[PDB]
């Protein structure tokens, strides 16, 4: 299945 690094790739793309 899927999210593991998903929305991780497009958390990545963060401000954190």
């Amino acid at each position: 299945r899927q999210i593991k690094i998903w929305f991780q790739n497009r958390r990545m793309k963060w401000k954190k």
